[PDB]
């Protein structure tokens, strides 16, 4: 859809803004970050939605609604609950999925 996709792109654009969205702007550089490659299967993040997005990449809204999901799955799974990108990743999930059910 063209409803479905358009909207798509005015929450990403949201969580690509959000005060919160600092540890998802850009993938995780696991040079940097002892074990994350050995334990995160499948990274995700926004810049990476932004491109499959822009690229059309996306067929349904649930496409991309599992792409956020990872995000915020992966950082759960690696970081602790009260670690910074942690509390972080709370804020931009309860966000996510707020506003994606206000629509749907
Ligand atoms: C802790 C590193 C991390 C960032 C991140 C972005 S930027 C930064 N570092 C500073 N602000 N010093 N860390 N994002 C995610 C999803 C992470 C992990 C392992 O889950
Ligand atoms: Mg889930």
């Amino acid at each position: 859809m063209h409803s479905d996709l358009t909207f798509c792109e005015i929450i990403l654009m949201e969580m690509e803004s959000h005060d919160a969205a600092w540890p998802f702007l850009e993938p995780v550089n696991p040079r940097l970050v002892s074990g994350y490659r050995r334990i995160i299967k499948n990274p995700m993040d926004f810049s990476t939605m932004r491109e499959r997005l822009l690229r059309g990449g996306y067929t349904s809204s649930e496409e991309f609604a599992a792409d956020a999901l990872l995000v915020f799955d992966n950082c759960q799974t690696f970081n602790e609950d009260d670690s910074e990108v942690g509390k972080a990743g709370h804020i931009m999930r309860r966000f996510f999925e707020s506003r994606w059910e206000e629509f749907y």
